[PDB]
This record gives C-alpha cells, sequence and structure tokens, in this order.
C-alpha cells in the first residue's frame, strides 16, 4: 500500500504514499476498471469534517500545524457553520484552495505550472453584468497580447441550489455550430446545441464558419444573459503551414485562449458552480481533436485531398501524414504570432519532470494516462511508458450537469 | 446489475453484463486505478471448483448443459482430481479453452479473429527436441508461404510445479540484442539479456544487427536447450520505402510472424506454462514500438536526418514526421511482399465492430482501452473515442515470471 510505479523506457521507480490521503472514490472495483470512462446541497454534519481536512492541509503547508493560528481558525470555522449553515474562505486559502485543485488535476498534462496560477476573487459578484465583468478583465489579463498567463475568476458559492452562479458556455470562447439545410454542420458541430440555445434566446448569429459565440451568464440562479465578448479581447491566429503555400486557403484559425469554464470548483466543501479557468493550448487539443475528430471541423480528407496522398486505401496512412503536417501548421502558425503554445512533446516532457518533483516533495502526483498521453504520436512521448496512480484528492475540479437541463425560468 | 460505455464519436451506447461472470481481480480499488500499470503449486483444495465452473462454461456453449454428459464429465473429473490431484482435458475441451481465452484478451484488438484459431495438441511431448518439433510444425503451418494463419501450440500443464514446460524466448521469432563495452546495442537492445543466456548456454552469435535468435527451450522441469530454427522456416521481409529509395539503404528487415511464447495459459484451473501463440502483425507493432521506441531500434533520427528535417526543434514534429513515413514503410513492404499485415486504422474499425458484435450475444467485451487504443494518430481511430470495461474472465492468457528467475538449475 505504498505503491511504486515504473517508467518503461527508463527504468525510473516512483514511490507513490500521497494516494493514502485520497478522499473520493474512482468508479473502479476490484472487479472492473473503469478508468477509461468519460464521466463517472450539503447538509451542516457533511461541511465541518470537509473544512477541517482542507484547513489541517493548509496550515500544514504554511508550517503551522497544530498552532494556535491552527486551532482559532479550526474554531471560527465550525462555530460560523453551526451558525451560518456554511462558512467563508480567507483569500489566502481562497488560493490556496484554487491553485491544489489544479494541482490534484489528474487529467490535466501542464500541472507543472500549478503553482504560478493567477485567482481572481470575484466574490462580491450579484449580477450577470457584473460577471461580464469580471470575465472580460480575466480575457484581458489571461491573454495579455499573446504571451498567456494562467488564471481563475472565483464566483460566489453555491448556498441552497436555486442561488447558483454559472456560466453556461463550456469555454468562455467557441465557434458556433449550425446545422444547414443539406444536414451537414457549419462551423463547429460540438457547439450545435449551444449555438442554437443563444439563438433561441435572442442571440443574431453571423452564421459563418468561426463566429465567436456569446457568454451565457447566470447570476444568483436568475435566468441567464447574452452578452458579447467584445472582438479587441478574443486573440485568434489565422493558420498557415510553413511549407505549403496552399494551407492559408483552407481559411482556418483558432482562438488563443483555452478558458474552461463548465467546470465546479470544490474547496473544503464548498462548491464554486462558476470558476472559469484558463492557460494555453497544447498544440495537439486544436490540430488533433478540435480540426480533424469526426465530430468536429473534420478537415483531414479535405487536407489530404491538397496534398494529393493516395486516400484509396487507409494503409497508405495519408490520415496520419495530413494529421502531423496540420499539427506543424498550428503550432507554426501560434508562434509566428507570438501567442504561447506547447507542442506535445515539450508538455509531456515537462510532465515527466513534474511528477518527478511531485514524488520527490509530495510524495506522489495523481495522474489519468488515458487523458495525459496526446492523441497523436503517443508511444514517442514519454508519458506513453509512464505508469500513473489514478486517485481523487481534494479540493478539485469537477464536472457538473449542463445548467440547461437543471435550471427553471 | 448493468452497466453502459458510450462510443462519444457515435454516441453509440451498449450494456454491459458480463462483468458480472468477472471472477479475477483488476488491481485496482474503490481509491486508486491502476489501469496503466503494465503488470497487475495449486492443490485440489480450489481446483474443482475452477473445473466446474470451465465445465458449466463449455456445456452451455455446446448447449448440453445439465446433460448426461455434462453430470458424468463432471463426475469424472471430480475423481480424477481427487484421485490423482488434477485432471486432463479433452480435446474439445481445450480447443474451447484456448479459443476462449484469446476471445477474453482484454488488450488484444485483433480478437474478431478469436473463433478461427488452430489448436495444437502438444499435450504428449516429452522432451526439448519434441517441443522443438512442434514449434517448427507451428511456425510452418502459421507463416504459410505469407499466408499467416492464427495458430496455437499446448504443451504439458504444470503438475507440481517442479515439472514445468517453458520456452525460455518471449518470442519464437526475435533479434539478438548485444550490448557493446562502448555502451552502444547492436541489433534489438529488448532481447540484450535473453541473448547472453543463449550465449551462455553455448550459442555462437553471429553478432549483426538482426540475428534470428536460438529456441531455448524447457521441458518437463529439465535445463533448457538450444535449437536453431532452420532459416527456410523464418520469413522475413526487406523495409523499403515507395516513394524514398534511400530508405532500403537503411538496411533494415523484420520477421513475419509476431508468436508470443511467454505467457501462461489457464483453462478450468489447470496451468499451460507453455503455449506459444501466433496471428499476424498490426503495422504500428512494428514501425511505431519496434524500430522507434527509444529503447529499441531507434531509427527516428537516422530517418529524420535522411529527410533533411529540421530536428533541433521538437516542435517542427520532425519525430512525428519521420514516424509516419516509417510505418507507411513497413506496411509497403510487407504487402508487397504478400505477407499479411493489418494497418492500425483496419484493426481498430474491426475491433469496434468485434465489440459491438461481442455486447449484443455475450452480453460485453473485456477490453483494455490504454492497450487497445493505437501508439500513433490515437484520436483518428475510433478506438479512441470509444468508452471500455476492464474485467478478467476465464478462461484467460496471463504473464509469468522470466524462468531464468525461478529456475532451479541441474547442472
Ligand atoms: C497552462 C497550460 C495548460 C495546459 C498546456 C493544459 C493542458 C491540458 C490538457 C491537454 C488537458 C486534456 C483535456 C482535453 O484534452 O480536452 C487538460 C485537462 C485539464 N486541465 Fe489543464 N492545461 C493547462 C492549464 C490548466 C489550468 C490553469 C487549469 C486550472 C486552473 C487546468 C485544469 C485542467 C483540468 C481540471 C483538466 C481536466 C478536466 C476534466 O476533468 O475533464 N489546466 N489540460
Ligand atoms: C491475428 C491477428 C492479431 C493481431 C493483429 C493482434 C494484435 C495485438 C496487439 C497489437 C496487442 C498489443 C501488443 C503490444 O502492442 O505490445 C495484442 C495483445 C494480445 N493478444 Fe493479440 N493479436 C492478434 C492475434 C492474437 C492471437 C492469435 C492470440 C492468442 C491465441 C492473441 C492474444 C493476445 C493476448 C493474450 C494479448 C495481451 C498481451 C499482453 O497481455 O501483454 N492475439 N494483440
Ligand atoms: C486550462 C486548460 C488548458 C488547456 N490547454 N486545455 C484544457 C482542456 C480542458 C478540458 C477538460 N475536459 C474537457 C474539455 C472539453 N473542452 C476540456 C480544461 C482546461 C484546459
Ligand atoms: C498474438 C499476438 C499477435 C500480435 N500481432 N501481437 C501480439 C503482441 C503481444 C504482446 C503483448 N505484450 C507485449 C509484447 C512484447 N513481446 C507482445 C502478444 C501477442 C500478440
Ligand atoms: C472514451 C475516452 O476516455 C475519451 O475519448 C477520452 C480519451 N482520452 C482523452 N484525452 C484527452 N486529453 N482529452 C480527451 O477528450 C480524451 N477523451
Ligand atoms: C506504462 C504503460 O502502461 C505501458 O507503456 C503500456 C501502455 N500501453 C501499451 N499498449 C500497447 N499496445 N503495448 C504496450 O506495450 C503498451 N505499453
Ligand atoms: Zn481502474
Amino acid at each position: 500500500r505504498f505503491l511504486k510505479v515504473k517508467n518503461w523506457e527508463t527504468d525510473v521507480v516512483l514511490t507513490d504514499t500521497l494516494h493514502l490521503k485520497s478522499t473520493l472514490e474512482t468508479g473502479c472495483t476490484e472487479h472492473i476498471c473503469m478508468g477509461s470512462i468519460m464521466l463517472p446541497v450539503r447538509t451542516k454534519d457533511q461541511l465541518f469534517p470537509l473544512a477541517k481536512e482542507f484547513l489541517d492541509q493548509y496550515y500544514s503547508s504554511i508550517k503551522r500545524f497544530g498552532s494556535k493560528a491552527h486551532m482559532d481558525r479550526l474554531e471560527e470555522v465550525n462555530k460560523e457553520i453551526e451558525s451560518t449553515s456554511t462558512y467563508q474562505l480567507k483569500d489566502t486559502e481562497l488560493i490556496y484552495g484554487a491553485k491544489h485543485a489544479w494541482r490534484n488535476a489528474s487529467r490535466c498534462v501542464g500541472r507543472i505550472q500549478w503553482s504560478k496560477l493567477q485567482v481572481f476573487d470575484a466574490r462580491d459578484c450579484t449580477t450577470a453584468h457584473g460577471m461580464f465583468n469580471y470575465i472580460c478583465n480575466h480575457v484581458k489579463y489571461a491573454t495579455n497580447k499573446g504571451n498567456l498567463r494562467s488564471a481563475i475568476t472565483i464566483f460566489p458559492q453555491r448556498t441552497d441550489g436555486k442561488h447558483d452562479f454559472r456560466v453556461w458556455n463550456s469555454q468562455l470562447i467557441r465557434y458556433a455550430g449550425y446545422k444547414q439545410p443539406d444536414g451537414s454542420t457549419l462551423g463547429d458541430p460540438a457547439n450545435v446545441q449551444f449555438t442554437e440555445i443563444c439563438i433561441q434566446q435572442g442571440w443574431k448569429a453571423p452564421r459563418g464558419r468561426f463566429d465567436v459565440l456569446p457568454l451565457l451568464l447566470q447570476a444568483n440562479g436568475n435566468d441567464p444573459e447574452l452578452f458579447q465578448i467584445p472582438p479587441e479581447l478574443v486573440l485568434e491566429v489565422p493558420i498557415r503551414h510553413p511549407k505549403f503555400d496552399w494551407f492559408k486557403d483552407l481559411g482556418l484559425k483558432w482562438y488563443g485562449l483555452p478558458a474552461v469554464s463548465n467546470m465546479l470548483l470544490e474547496i473544503g466543501g464548498l462548491e464554486f458552480s462558476a470558476c472559469p479557468f484558463s492557460g494555453w493550448y497544447m498544440g495537439t487539443e486544436i490540430g488533433v481533436r478540435d480540426y480533424c475528430d469526426n465530430s468536429r471541423y473534420n478537415i483531414l480528407e479535405e487536407v489530404a485531398k491538397k496534398m494529393d496522398l493516395d486516400m484509396r486505401k487507409t494503409s497508405s496512412l495519408w490520415k496520419d501524414q495530413a494529421l502531423v503536417e496540420i499539427n506543424i501548421a498550428v503550432l507554426y502558425s501560434f508562434q509566428s504570432d507570438k501567442v504561447t503554445i506547447v507542442d506535445h512533446h515539450s508538455a509531456t516532457e515537462s510532465f515527466i519532470k513534474h511528477m518527478e518533483n511531485e514524488y520527490r516533495c509530495r510524495g506522489g502526483c495523481p495522474a489519468d494516462w488515458v487523458w495525459i498521453v496526446p492523441p497523436m504520436s503517443g508511444s514517442i512521448t514519454p508519458v506513453f511508458h509512464q505508469e500513473m496512480l489514478n486517485y481523487r484528492l481534494t479540493p478539485s475540479f469537477e464536472y457538473q450537469p449542463d445548467p440547461w437541463n437543471t435550471h427553471v425560468w
């Protein structure tokens, strides 16, 4: 129960003690591994032990476990819970909580940067208009003229479940998707239902292939509100190839800022249902997933056509060939435009370093092999031959149902 | 209890009930997933339950459950166990066993072919020489002039664990690897330790970058003996590229017959410690892993150099580019030589179809996502988007420690 993990490319062996501090469950049992499954209103008695575990962590990290300051805080929170049926995080705890939620995100390959996170406390927010303002400042700060900076903005915590703050967008910036008359799909197919929700709520769509969606912001449980992100804040990159001049005529571009906004940040038992966070892209997320997935932009066949590869048989590996050039082009475009981006070799190497460090300083590092290994060229990245243990630590980012299935108007 | 798996590219959802018939463990708990860990004497006390459940399985498959034949076979195995501390499988039972072992192999993307397995019963073998002869015949039959056929050869089951049959090779056909004094490796780095053993056991090593290794064969718990596979039986393919003429000048070849010989076949409680089995290659096993793994032939740089790629910055994706062309060349070479091979696109597609079929007629299909997804171009194959449940059924193929780490030498 002091588990070893081995790297089969380097014979490096690491001992994991940190999994011992695991709270939540995995959905796996002794009889079935569910490690590839995408997606497997608290009470007063539920909250205090949750609050205690977190404060114990916190005061331990500032080298003050068991101190007067620690005890007094524990007492203070304990009083507040009995009385208010919840409690409030101190600024310093809020920052620790956010940074550590990222650190514990076993599906995230970029966690080597985990401690350099910019936390924007928006707990004083009361309206969607106010949310729009916090969100615009997030986007501007994080983008930073192409020199991306990681950030999270944290809106008021859940209270009774009827006063929830939600960003209805899955990411702050995404391209729209419209289903065409001939059955096809213009723009981004993944966003079709949401794109039609905006329209079905008053959005006037330009119906282009790359229309930046509007923000749908829900404050204190009210009906959500539409806002257009000032285009001057949406940093976009035209996609060209360093060797293929025709590449530009495909007319592709992507946004520079990956900013996920549909997850729930849980700290000390407290639930932050609106907490959009952002960093910078790994090249493959755009090139492999966004562009080439069949259920997305699916440009492979079109690109392969321009290269004049042999698309008659699958054993020509024309898909693979095209896949590579596309990802070469995405990296090349971003880099030329001085927008931050990381290639899948650099990032997986970074993560391997990060692993070493966490075993060396923390005694372990939760990691989800199925998500850490890039969607192309898997086995020539170091992570592929790295055994990983996946377990659930807290604070954490968790999934939550899409608002339109829950909300009442 | 039901369980549903979803394909996120097709929105197809399937319901698994087969996982309920799962006996063995995964290595996972509620608090930890170990799905990415590579590796997660048996008396009569536990043998007859294992026997009964297998026989129940078998006679269900042939639609004779509870029949006279079923009952009497149960009684027969019962008395033979209490009398002899073990039992023998009938031919039918052994054939069913090998087939279903393959079928239950959750890390195998090629199980669409599981029903068509040629089962060679070598349970009468008593010596290493007899082993050599059975294996030659396997290799000849399986290779079939390049038109490959699935086969498995089953040698005698373990008894007291002191008289094991083992094939000390991890694969029947595999290239030697020699650690040079300067630190470099000639041949296959994967096979260096096994090569050294062979050399120690008296193998005159040619010391080239593609020397077929000698068979090292152990019968009845005796010390292993060296045999050379006759070259005319070892089908190989020169690797060339369809556009790049300099590729052939890299001097690469590879064998056609993937024949894994180091695993353990468990059927109805019995353990077959030596049971070589072979199919045919998915292209990526050779082009991605054998050639481009840093701990193998690792030709990426010499290929990249010849392509004149920008190798000074890894964001040029020159590694990625070199990898595709090598896999292109492996596929081209095999196809041109009419030696059976399958590309990772065809194979994963086939497996998805198989998998769906298995949910419809069997109620599930145990699958290890981590191993099924191909080591290149993962998300543009359909298995990447396929949720998969991993559980262990019997009959099954299991791993065993390397024989040289556990063998009592006689002298
Ligand atoms: C700074 C550069 C970063 C990079 C390169 C990066 C990379 C990635 C990648 C490739 C994934 C896989 C998800 C997918 O393929 O769609 C992922 C998931 C994730 N990232 Fe990171 N990330 C970065 C920053 C951050 C930050 C700042 C946070 C939080 C504050 C974060 C939290 C997460 C979480 C929670 C997941 C998985 C969510 C889930 O359960 O689905 N990441 N990341
Ligand atoms: C006929 C074409 C076949 C193909 C293309 C195929 C393909 C594969 C591949 C690529 C792997 C993963 C190995 C790796 O990448 O390192 C695998 C695993 C496996 N295969 Fe197949 N296979 C085939 C036939 C067979 C046969 C005939 C058997 C046995 C009778 C078999 C039993 C297994 C088992 C037990 C594993 C698990 C390996 C392990 O646990 O280490 N397969 N297969
Ligand atoms: C901060 C961040 C940066 C980045 N480059 N990719 C992310 C990807 C995700 C992510 C996790 N699960 C599902 C999705 C589907 N859009 C995305 C979340 C955050 C990310
Ligand atoms: C029947 C069969 C066919 C095939 N094409 N590849 C296999 C690959 C393996 C396999 C699994 N893990 C590790 C290795 C390394 N030798 C091989 C086992 C059986 C295979
Ligand atoms: C079913 C499967 O788990 C699903 O396709 C996962 C696999 N691994 C992934 N890995 C990353 N990084 N991102 C993803 O969206 C997924 N999707
Ligand atoms: C550590 C990790 O489990 C290991 O590298 C696995 C991952 N997936 C694999 N998948 C296949 N097909 N073959 C392999 O050898 C491996 N190796
Ligand atoms: Zn698991």
